[PDB]
């Protein structure tokens, strides 16, 4: 009856075993050696605090070494801009990120910030170097999102070729909405992209062999626009939790769909962790 | 009720003369301020020498100083580095270009080349960090690159707001087709990027509200397939021998005109539509990024 269930727990934990496996190979060719992740925070906010702990707890459980930096609410540009250049030339340090949303009290750029990390260590993919590399298909190259980076792997659990496929991703933002839009052009599907001022946005969504929605409206898109057979990725978190899908309806329209929670989320995850690996193989390489 | 044409050589010129006024007040504004751009060559291909002379004189009339540096064929990867670290750090040079390809006996990395322009100077805008802010719209102050910077303004210039509007582009290249899309979703069209590996693209082309087509694929793009009433914007440049033409040989878009003008609300020819429109749009990057260094 229902779509079959993307279920991104489990897929998340397969990747991370073999992850971890990766890490104990690395650690037992190189003793001594071991990959290191930083998360650089701004402010205390609950729950962003819930997601470094995640973040945290994964790392451990592959074998990464994780740190967590945590500046306070008063912090200023020039303040982060002195820790990223201090973790941009810490050697010990891999990859590292920046946590979003900042939380201060003054006015901080987050381009600028996420702009001084170095592009070898941005595991989140933010900086414009690889999102100009991924914007223009260069992909031997750049770290890639991972929510977008997530959900290309969530797709390609379901066995359909992406190639030719249309595909629309509603929303367009830099952590997701845009970069989604690349990957998926990059595995040449043809691409819509829908945000805020799309017009007759379910005729738009009813074209979608694949559909990405990543918008934090809940349930904004109903089940009745989902074209019959589709593969649905549903990124949205909103407060029960629920995702931007009207998932109940959307199930009885959809081949394939991911649960909201335990679809996106513990994959986006799994693709940190999968980029920090990369970030330290290709130190020692 | 055919298409309105959008005529590239009288806009192209009507932006070059604004631009030549702007430039003379900044100058009168800001006495001893000289808006400048380099122009790196390597090596001595015909074409090239074609294109820069256009551009060095198109300069020279606006206003702008319009400096040519050109490194002869035996010039290594690390004498090209070192001028484009000179222009990066020569604060007289407000916009710089290398021209591709470059002609040299020697093995150069052409994106390790551009992708050492500051990215501030980037006038031509391929290098991937300019091409990453466009990407994730920062339009205030990124660099666009001239063709779709040049499809762009014949969109505006129909008077007929972007927003909204489905806008369909066939292609996805670095010069062309992914820079288009960036600068119509961040003008907020719904957008829609077609390719090689697009199934039915007719019935997407169909679509759209907005057209761009740039695939090098010679009037593929048939009359038929317009969506009645759109805006048909035609980058393709095809040569196609013709006796009948002073010099042989005629220009035709990526789009079937004849059927297509028919089907439109505006549309541009080829010749004439956005190829005139390039180096005027050099100039506005140009000129765009001499005033960002005057604040
Ligand atoms: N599980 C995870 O780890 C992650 C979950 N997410 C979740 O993904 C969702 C989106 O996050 P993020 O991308 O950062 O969000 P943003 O709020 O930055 O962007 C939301 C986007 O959706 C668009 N949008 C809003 N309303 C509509 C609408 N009515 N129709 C069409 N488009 C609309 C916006 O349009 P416009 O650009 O016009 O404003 C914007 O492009 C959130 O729920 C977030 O919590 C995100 C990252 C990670
Ligand atoms: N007037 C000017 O100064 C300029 C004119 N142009 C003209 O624009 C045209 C394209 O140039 P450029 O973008 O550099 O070219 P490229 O060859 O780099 O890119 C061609 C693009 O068209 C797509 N394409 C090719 N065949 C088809 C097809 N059959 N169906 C759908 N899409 C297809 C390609 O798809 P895929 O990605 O899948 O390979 C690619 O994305 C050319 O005619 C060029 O001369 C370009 C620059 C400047």
């Amino acid at each position: 009856a229902p779509a079959e269930i993307l279920n991104g727990k489990e897929i998340s934990a397969q990747i991370r075993a073999r992850l971890k496996n990766q890490v104990t190979q690395l650690k037992e060719q190189v003793p001594g050696f071991t990959p290191r992740l930083a998360i650089l925070q701004v402010g205390n906010r609950d729950d962003s605090n819930l997601y470094i702990n995640v973040k945290l707890k994964a790392a451990e459980e592959i074998g990464i070494k994780a740190t967590h930096i945590k500046l306070p609410r008063t912090t200023t540009e020039s303040e982060v801009m002195k820790y990223i250049t201090s973790l941009n030339e810490d050697s010990t340090v891999h990859g590292f990120l920046v946590q979003l949303p900042l939380d201060s009290e003054n006015s901080i750029n987050t381009e600028e910030v996420i702009n001084a990390i170095a592009p070898e260590k941005d595991v989140d993919g933010l900086t414009s170097i690889n999102a100009g590399r991924l914007a223009r298909g260069d992909l031997n190259d750049c770290f890639i999102p991972c929510t977008p980076k997530g959900c290309l792997e969530l797709i390609k659990e379901t066995g359909v070729p992406i190639a030719g496929r249309h595909a629309v991703v509603v929303g367009r933002s830099k952590i997701v909405g845009a970069p989604m839009h690349d990957l998926l052009l990059w595995n040449n599907a043809t691409v819509t992209t829908c945000h805020s001022k799309t017009a007759h946005l379910d005729e738009e969504v009813n074209k979608g062999d694949i559909l990405v929605v990543a918008t934090g409206q809940p349930e904004m898109v109903k089940g009745e626009w989902i074209k019959p057979g589709a593969i649905v990725i549903d990124c949205g978190i909103n407060y029960k939790v629920v995702g931007d899908v009207a998932y109940d309806e959307a199930k009885e329209r959809a081949s394939f769909i991911t649960p909201v929670p335990g679809g996106v989320g513990p994959m986006t995850v799994a693709m940190l962790m999968q980029s920090t690996v990369e970030s330290a193989k290709r130190f020692l390489e």
